[PDB]
């Protein structure tokens, strides 16, 4: 049950459970090229699922998790938004880190494939806020769809799974 | 059509002269939408763009804009799919009036007018592509430019307004 | 000073009311080179920017920008670590008279007006600031904007102007 | 040669036989990345006076495709241009493979040579390719004599195969 400033939200599908291996995708980077789950193949994943990447307002916590999770080993954080890659690089918390990518779903399946296209609300269309970590094999270990759209993840507890 | 002239192509086929323009909704920059029949009765531009943040001084659609909002009973409207949370980079509206910037990252303007690339590395975004109506909404000019980089052929549209 | 809410430093400090504008020498837009000589005897405003290669409509800026050239005497000038290649890209200033933007990518400009970022991944950049100066070269007023993000206080630096 | 007029750079560029100097430049989202991120991959180092020219050349769009194609290779874009700028390299359109890398506040111009001492250009880097194996030696170098100019990117590719 997902919410919009205490407003009930929907999303299309549901998201990934725990032991369910990671679905394929294809996504857009900032320069055009496409990513894919090929690309992170034995590598320890965060998909870091956004409404909008554009937004401008980041966060001491956002950032710290994002600084932190790279640092962990064979690790990479991965944000995925609706926003078109002409935005990507406005996303200030992977600014100056490495181990961080930025993805556009603005002509892929990956909000369809889990579950996390929002379904009403004037946010319809949008990704939900959500947080789904995989281990290197590629099996969901973890994850959290945010009650609030606003309110930021249980970081916390993203990286713990990692640890 | 071309895209860095490499042959690009679109989904379908911009409308015809004369014929009606097709509903649509388009989200605002402040989550507002906006709907064909909000400009009922004036005559339309849809000034249809692969992206209106690509950072670049929009000298002649700025003037455009100037001029065309002049005109009594003259509306122009920009289509692209960028996320409405985008559209406040697009400058060439900043302080003009009766120019609306819309997004149709939800819609399906896109294919009903058939501007919605194919392939090249810009599939899924509109092309490059400028549709001008009369006040009973019956479509006056369009043009499907050559060049997906070009600036449209800005005095053309205008003379349809005319 | 903040970048983004966390602490930068600029190598340096800026001058003080009433000290002379040191000399410098930057690059225009077409590669040609502008020195302190070209606004000898005429009131000076130095708009110092992390870039003005960042895509935003800035709004603000441009309204500094047309009433400060409608000024008797008066000259703006922008000055970023940009290559002149992207000078173009700042629209606040198109089409505007007695309204430079400048270069500093060969000069030190940003060092020997301390503006030059120490730190941070903006490490290299200048930071955001405002030096106004008389006819006779002294400064008059300055402003180092706390923020980098925030807009300079246009209001006041405009009075100084006055 | 600048415009037919003599040009002269701060340095000399590396030679055949040598390993290439270690570097570090600047991304388009500012992040870093340094000589390490491409070892035992080959390299391909285009330089640039700017690629914020807005109008990418038929034969610079051609070797990027097939350069990039290769396995085990990388092209690499050095310029001076600001990081907020090396999104206007249109050469790597859709392309995987390619990076466009900043030097506005590294040495990599000084450390290779290719730094333009006088011309109007002064200051920017020079046109030139530089191409290492995957153990970091140089194969093959160009200054390209007049910097308007193209690269001769055949024989470039050459090194590489």
């Amino acid at each position: 049950n997902i919410t919009l400033k205490g407003n009930a939200i929907s999303t299309v599908g549901n998201l990934p459970n725990i032991g369910e291996q990671l679905k394929d995708f294809t996504l857009v980077n900032a320069d055009l090229s496409e990513k894919t789950l090929a690309d992170y193949k034995g590598k320890k994943v965060v998909l870091n699922i956004f409404p909008s990447i554009d937004t401008g307002v980041c966060a001491a916590s956002a950032r710290k998790f994002n600084q932190e999770a790279s640092n962990l080993d064979n690790t990479v954080v991965v944000n995925v938004s609706k926003d078109l890659p002409f935005a990507l690089g406005r996303f200030c918390a992977a600014e100056g880190l490495n181990n961080v990518d930025t993805l556009s779903d603005f002509r892929g399946h990956f909000g369809d494939d889990y579950g996390v296209t929002l379904a009403d609300s004037p946010l319809q269309g949008l990704l939900s806020r959500a947080v789904v970590v995989a281990d290197e094999n590629g099996n969901v270990v973890y994850t959290e769809q945010v009650p609030e759209i606003a309110q930021e993840p249980n970081y916390d507890a993203a990286l713990a799974a990692l640890k």
